[PDB]
């Protein structure tokens, strides 16, 4: 896993944020990679590399894979280069806006599959949203930034607090489980079918929290099949035990058409 820095050549900066940068580069001369680097002092090396350790423990076709790390400063985590970057950005592009509902739900099904593996293995995501899904040249989706002890912000490694994906039990008591991820996934489905639109459009974060106290749920988005809306509503059941498993979500999305 540890590799010498000279095995890597960083070519182009993909983003810069509060805690570091992400670069496209090449590994061993030919393998196109993305390189996340830690801005010194943001957090400790061990806190940063925790993401890498989690990638090792959970390997799956729908999960971002660890290629290597560089443990001397600047610290690097290295993965496969994904041509289309973050799902939330890709959905807003010319190509993303033209995707059919069939293709959007195939992508949703891939995300549910990855989440079904995380559930099966008794882990949680905690940061599940379109921003933390990566998309390949063939439109295959991979889950990033899973299993962390901490809640991340989207401006840490690119230019841009997130509560619009957080289940009520997590807001009120800090209770995070796979069922709070199921909640987050329902919100992610709204991102998918609205070509990347922000949830709860024209509410601020405090207004969302006030509305959730009163049991508020988003209406059916314009581009949204009724059956897909009823799946979102199941994701957003107040009691976590009433929310479906990821196993179930995967099966319904895979067989949707
Ligand atoms: C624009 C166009 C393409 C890409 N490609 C890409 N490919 C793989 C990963 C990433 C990326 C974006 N944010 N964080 C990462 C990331 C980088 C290394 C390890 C773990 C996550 N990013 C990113 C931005």
């Amino acid at each position: 896993w540890e590799v010498p820095r000279e095995t890597l050549k960083l070519v182009e900066r993909l983003g810069a944020g509060q805690f570091g940068e992400v670069w496209m580069g090449y590994y061993n001369g030919h393998t196109k990679v993305a390189v996340k680097s830690l801005k010194q002092g943001s957090m400790s090396p061990d806190a940063f590399l925790a993401e890498a350790n989690l990638m090792k423990q959970l390997q799956h076709q729908r999960l971002v894979r660890l290629y290597a790390v560089v443990t001397q400063e600047p610290i690097y985590i290295i993965t496969e280069y994904m041509e289309n970057g973050s799902l939330v950005d890709f959905l807003k592009t010319p190509s993303g806006i033209k995707l059919t509902i069939n293709k959007l739900l195939d992508m949703a099904a891939q995300i549910a599959e990855g989440m079904a593996f995380i559930e099966e293995r008794n882990y949680i995501h905690r940061n599940l949203r379109a921003a933390n899904i990566l998309v390949s040249d063939t439109l295959s989706c991979k889950i990033a930034d899973f299993g962390l002890a901490r809640l991340i912000e989207d401006n840490e490694y690119t230019a841009r607090f997130p509560i619009k994906w957080t289940a009520p039990e997590a807001i009120n008591y800090g209770t995070f489980t796979i069922k709070s991820d199921v909640w987050s996934f329902g919100i992610l489905l709204t991102e998918i079918v609205t070509h990347g639109r922000i949830p709860y459009p024209g509410m601020t974060n405090p207004e969302v929290i006030q509305n959730l106290e009163r049991g508020y749920r988003m209406v059916r988005p314009d581009n949204c099949p009724e059956e897909l809306y009823q799946l979102m509503r199941l994701c957003w059941k107040e009691r976590p035990e009433d929310r479906p498993t990821f196993d179930y979500l995967r099966s319904v999305l895979e067989d949707f058409f």
